[PDB]
């Protein structure tokens, strides 16, 4: 049956979002990039509105938040979980299913956490693809990785035979408030050339994703342009 939804708001939202769509795509051209739908906050009416619209990779930043939308919406949505991810808390989280991405791993203690708890709470689902958040601002930020060090001890563990339940995709900027982008490419660049990997961009939301697409983003998150 699904969560039941107003026509005026279903005509409205799908517009705004191919609308946003059109963009990234156009910006695209002159340079896929995925277009993360970011719902946090937002009623699961509007995700139903999308997912019946055939959109399939949505953005939650709050942990119970996500794990009730999940058993409210069909289970082949795939999640990106995008906010501030606490150890006590990647349990919980690596129990839903459809947990398809986290792009806020930013310890070696956390992607320990997330691999053990995954291999015991569902070890025959696909591994986690995971982003290795990174704090570009060149200040001082509650989020995100600044030492070369740790950041690579991080790279390390994930390329690792131990850790297998969750995969390295890439790097994770929340930038500041572009030369934040441009230290993500940075980054990839040094973490490509010692490990061999070669890292998907995650960079770019409602006020910057055209400068992102601009600087090699391959997914861009937004929310406000979309639900508006
Ligand atoms: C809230 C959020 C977004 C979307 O922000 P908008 O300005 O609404 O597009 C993208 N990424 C993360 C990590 C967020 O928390």
């Amino acid at each position: 049956t699904g969560i039941t939804y107003d026509e005026d708001r279903k005509t409205q939202l799908i517009a705004q979002y191919e609308s946003v769509r059109e963009v990234v795509n156009a910006e695209a051209k002159n340079v896929k990039i995925l277009l993360l739908v970011v719902s946090k906050l937002k009623p699961a009416s509007d995700i139903q509105i999308l997912y019946d619209h055939g959109v399939r990779e949505f953005g939650e930043n709050y942990v119970q938040e996500l794990i009730e939308k999940a058993k409210l919406l069909p289970d082949d949505i795939k999640w990106h979980f995008i906010g501030g991810l606490q150890t006590n808390k990647c349990k919980d989280l690596a129990k839903v299913p459809n947990l398809y991405s986290v792009e806020t791993i930013d310890s070696l203690k956390k992607a320990k956490k997330l691999n053990e708890s995954r291999a015991k709470f569902q070890p025959d689902c696909n591994p986690i693809l995971c982003n290795v958040q990174i704090n570009t601002s060149h200040e001082d930020q509650k989020s995100g990785l600044n030492n070369e060090a740790e950041i690579f001890e991080v790279i390390d563990f994930f390329l690792s035979e131990e850790c297998k339940y969750i995969k390295l995709n890439g790097l994770m900027t929340i930038g500041s408030w572009n030369r934040d982008f441009a230290t993500l490419v940075e980054w990839k660049k040094k973490i490509d050339a010692k490990f061999g990997t070669s890292l998907k961009l995650s960079m770019g939301m409602s006020a910057d994703f055209r400068e992102a697409i601009r600087q090699g983003t391959a997914e861009v998150r937004i929310g406000t342009d979309i639900f508006g």
